[PDB]
């Protein structure tokens, strides 16, 4: 039935909240008023899903919700995982998109920002499985989830990325991962889990969801305890340089997939060879924007709002190769990296600047479907 | 000791809220946070003030407010025109911020937006009274307001006019006084009249403020008899090209008045010779913009936003000249019409446009000093 023969498994980033879960008024995630992704791509007869994973959780807990997402289940994050950073073992359960998947059936997955890291991690579990739990479960028994035992392969057809922080960014290492900012976080996330909420900010396993019984004020005395508060385990820390970095160094090319990255700017040099944000970033970013375009390191400095050139470039010391946009890009094994999207910032990607005339519902229709097309180039050239 | 022998008096448009009355976050009228017209002009050492007068009311009624508010007192509407269009007699008390104001003790009056328009009226009642109001206290005794009885001269060194749509706005005929955009209107002012709101949106006069024991069912009841639902007495009727034209053919050049109208134009001219709103009108005015531009008259189509340019140069009717930036600007008894403002949309004015980069605070300072110097050289040359 569906035009492609592998599904393909759309995955937001740090603050993306889609589908049910995002507010009563919300932005659509994936292509804004501009270009709704999911559901045009369907009508167009693609088969294709919206990941609902944890929004300010570490890239961990984001790749084994993936992981339940895609296969259903009930989040399993590790035992050891859990015992180190101090939350709860189990999450959410998905009722699975893909019930059946296994070596043979295949997904294509697409992250925009933070979901390119995302989906490398789930991969890297798949294939080469959780050291720490496959240990812990020899020393201990009980039972491993499937996704931490490695030797799953044959189940991802590609990763495509979309203004991912593959080496990082400034503007969490300077601005998102600072104390101040963390409590910000960490305090809408109580909030958000308080008994009358109906969204899930992704940190529940931290304990952040009030009882229904539980007065604010015992909830407030309790999330306090969790050790969120000081845990590196979240998305601010994970979207540093070295909390990138430490993803870089425990994940390896697998030749089967095909890899593409796409990268926006919408920075200009100024007199003193230093960027700023271009009229047309989206407003929220112009800080971050001049923190990321300020840098010492000149390499550093250009960037799409929040993530610099050099971090959505491709990981660092990874093997790519420059690609145009009109050759076949179906090399296996290596990043094939698109040509810079001039002008296009972090959320142009996914079609939510409302703001930006510039930037149109058409032009944003022909990058999807052409993602669609290299998708559709990687299944025939199986 | 300030620099201007007269003060100058700001009068604030539609929609605006100033000072105490403004909502816990909402934007500085007077300049956004780009240049704070009140406190740095009086920091140079002028002698300013911002009228608070209704922001949905009709220019007669913000005429008799303005009126108040310089002089000080209670707000009288007239018997005449109540009994006319059946809302209260009586309004708020103003202390008054020139009690002492009496011919041959002037005012300056800068009127933004709908603004330049109340201004206009309150000087036609000044000078020639109201004379409904004066038969009606033939007719009937009582008390008449000094507003209302005429021959009040040499009260207004000068009327400047910035985006004042003197000749109405498509804007308003084709959306905002449309029946269901006044129903919006009204329900917000019901709604702000609630017992527990400190903002005073300005219809109270028509019976919008909840009593303290009353049940918000038994005042949406009460106040759904009001005849504000269906009246023309109101900002949206007067904004539009009829309305405006009435203030129009009842008004006059006063001789010994300087008058000075602004303009700004924030639209560009397409293939069809239509007008689209520039990159950098304030967003909320993108449909408005378009609905201007699109105009069966070519001559009609050029706008700020929400006001067409051939609306604010000057009302139809009546003596203009076209000025250059560098002429004093000292001619009385005829419109001065300033060269137009490139790139200004209708907010630009006020320096709210928070998302535009382009319009900066040195940019508006530069302006509002030029319109003060404009001022003292209207001073110098009595
Ligand atoms: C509240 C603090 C913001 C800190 C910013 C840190 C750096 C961010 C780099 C990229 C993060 C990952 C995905 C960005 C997703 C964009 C989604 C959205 O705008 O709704
Ligand atoms: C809710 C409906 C708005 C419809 C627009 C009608 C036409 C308006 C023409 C000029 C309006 C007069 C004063 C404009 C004051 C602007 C103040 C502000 O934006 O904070
Ligand atoms: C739009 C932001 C509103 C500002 C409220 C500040 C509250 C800070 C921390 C609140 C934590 C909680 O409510 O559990
Ligand atoms: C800005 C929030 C929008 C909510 C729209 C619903 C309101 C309908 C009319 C309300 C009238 C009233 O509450 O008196
Ligand atoms: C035309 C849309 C109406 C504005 C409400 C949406 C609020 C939001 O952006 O979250
Ligand atoms: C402004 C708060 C309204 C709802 C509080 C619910 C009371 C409870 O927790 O038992
Ligand atoms: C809950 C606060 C209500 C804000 C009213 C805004 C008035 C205006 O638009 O002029
Ligand atoms: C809806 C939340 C607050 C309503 C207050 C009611 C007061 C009253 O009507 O006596
Ligand atoms: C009530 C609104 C919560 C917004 C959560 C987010 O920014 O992803
Ligand atoms: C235009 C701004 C309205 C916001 C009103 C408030 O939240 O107090
Ligand atoms: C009349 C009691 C409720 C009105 C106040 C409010 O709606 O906040
Ligand atoms: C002046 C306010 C009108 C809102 C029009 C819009 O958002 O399309
Ligand atoms: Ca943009
Ligand atoms: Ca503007
Ligand atoms: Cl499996
Ligand atoms: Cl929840
Ligand atoms: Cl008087
Ligand atoms: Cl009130
Ligand atoms: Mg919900
Ligand atoms: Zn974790
Ligand atoms: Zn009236």
């Amino acid at each position: 039935q569906p035009l492609n023969k592998y599904p393909v498994v759309f995955v937001h980033g740090f603050l993306g909240l889609v589908g049910d879960n995002a507010p009563a008024l919300y932005p659509n995630y994936w292509g804004g008023n501009k270009f709704k992704v999911i559901e045009e791509l369907r009508k167009q007869g693609y088969n294709v899903h919206q990941a609902s994973v944890s929004a300010f959780g570490s890239n961990y807990d984001r790749a084994v919700q993936l992981y339940y997402y895609i296969k259903g289940g009930r989040v399993d994050y590790g035992a050891a995982h859990a015992a180190k950073y101090g939350h709860e073992r189990y999450g959410k359960t998905y009722k699975g998109i893909m019930p059946n998947w296994e070596p043979g059936k295949k997904v294509h997955l697409v992250g925009h920002a933070m979901g390119g890291q995302t989906i490398r991690l789930m991969e890297e579990f798949l294939r080469n499985g959780n050291k720490e739990e496959i240990a812990y479960h020899q020393a201990h028994g009980g039972e491993i989830s499937p996704l931490f035992t490695g030797g799953h392969n044959n189940m991802v057809a590609s990763i495509t990325t979309l203004a991912t922080p593959h080496n990082g960014s400034q503007a969490a290492d300077k601005f998102g991962n600072t104390e101040a900012v963390r409590k910000i976080m960490f305090a809408l996330n109580r909030f958000m889990g308080n008994k009358y909420s109906n969204i899930d900010l992704g940190l529940t396993q931290w304990g952040f969801k009030q009882l229904p019984n539980e007065s604010y004020i015992d909830y407030i005395k309790r999330v306090s305890k969790s050790k969120i508060w000081t845990s590196d385990d979240n998305a601010a820390y994970d979207l540093t340089l070295d909390g990138s970095a430490k993803l870089n160094n425990m994940t390896s090319m697998n030749p089967n997939i095909t890899y593409t990255t796409y990268t926006g700017v919408s920075s200009h040099t100024g007199p003193l060879g230093y960027e700023n944000p271009d009229l047309g970033t989206f407003f929220l970013m112009d800080t971050t924007s001049r923190i990321i375009g300020h840098d010492a390191r000149e390499e550093w400095r250009k960037n799409d709002g929040v993530v610099p050139v050099i971090s959505s470039l491709h990981p660092s010391n990874q093997p790519f190769v420059n690609v145009t946009n009109n050759e076949p890009a179906t090399r296996r094994g290596i990043w094939q990296v698109k040509p810079i999207l001039q002008g296009w910032d972090h959320v142009d990607f996914i079609g939510v600047d409302f703001l930006d005339f510039k930037r149109k519902g058409s032009e944003l229709a022909n990058f999807y479907i052409g993602i669609i097309n290299d998708l559709l180039s990687v299944e025939a050239t199986e």
